[PDB]
């Protein structure tokens, strides 16, 4: 049961991966990465740090036990833009832009 959700998990982060959301998809694609941003509270605020490419390794290494847990990272990856950022930051409202992606072929899986 849980392969084929799964199989729809990896074609839902394709999608995000797309040209077509690129404009607003791009800072999620790799690592917060804290030392060329210069944010020197990152690593105190977010706890546990999460972005596209770290879900894409963990559905090839089969990590993930059902879509639950892939839902779980994808939210937090968005959870983490949002409680690190001010609401009125470009990127929150970049990371909301994605996040209905997510949401809308999430809940149809
Ligand atoms: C000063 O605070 C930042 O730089 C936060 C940082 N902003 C941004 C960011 C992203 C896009 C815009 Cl338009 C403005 C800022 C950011 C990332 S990852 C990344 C490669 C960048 C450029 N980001 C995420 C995800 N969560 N916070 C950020």
């Amino acid at each position: 049961s849980h392969m084929e959700q799964l199989k729809c998990c990896s074609g839902i982060l394709k999608e995000m991966f797309a040209k077509k959301h690129a404009a607003y998809a791009w800072p999620f694609y790799k690592p917060v990465d804290v030392e060329a941003l210069g944010l020197h509270d990152y690593c105190d605020i977010i706890k546990h740090p999460m972005d596209m490419s770290t879900i894409k390794s963990k559905l090839e290494a089969r990590e993930y036990r059902d879509a639950q847990e892939f839902g779980a990272d994808v939210r937090l990856m968005f959870s983490n833009c949002y409680k690190y950022n001010p609401p009125d930051h470009e990127v929150v409202a970049m990371a909301r832009k994605l996040q209905d992606v997510f949401e809308m072929r999430f809940a149809k899986m």
